[PDB]
């Protein structure tokens, strides 16, 4: 699924992402716009043979299992696959984990090097929160 960004805005907000460990949604729509591009297919392959999967681009050598990623952890205890879902529970379950683990939102290359710093309150101007 390729959702809105108020769409998309509305769903996190739903599953608990507004200023969920102080980041303001508007961080983590601009994540997802910058990962993903809105889309809860995208997958990415990265050098190290791991792939990024979904709408937050969560990768199968720390969070997801693929079948592919030797020696790799599964901390979201979820095949990667279940990331790539029109439902995004599951991204948005593991992104928690993954922003509690220790870097925050740097655990976003795209968030780091293209939302923060920024007015990341425009990723949500109009949306009716
Ligand atoms: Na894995």
């Amino acid at each position: 699924k390729v959702f809105g960004r108020c769409e998309l805005a509305a769903a996190m907000k739903r599953h608990g992402l507004d200023n969920y460990r102080g980041y303001s949604l508007g961080n983590w729509v601009c994540a997802a716009k910058f990962e993903s591009n809105f889309n809860t297919q995208a997958t990415n392959r990265n050098t190290d043979g791991s792939t990024d999967y979904g709408i937050l681009q969560i990768n199968s050598r720390w969070w997801c299992n693929d079948g592919r990623t030797p020696g790799s952890r599964n901390l979201c205890n979820i095949p990667c696959s279940a990331l790539l879902s029109s439902d995004i529970t599951a991204s948005v379950n593991c992104a928690k984990k993954i922003v509690s683990d220790g870097n925050g939102m740097n655990a976003w290359v795209a968030w780091r090097n293209r939302c923060k710093g920024t007015d990341v309150q425009a990723w949500i101007r109009g949306c009716r929160l």
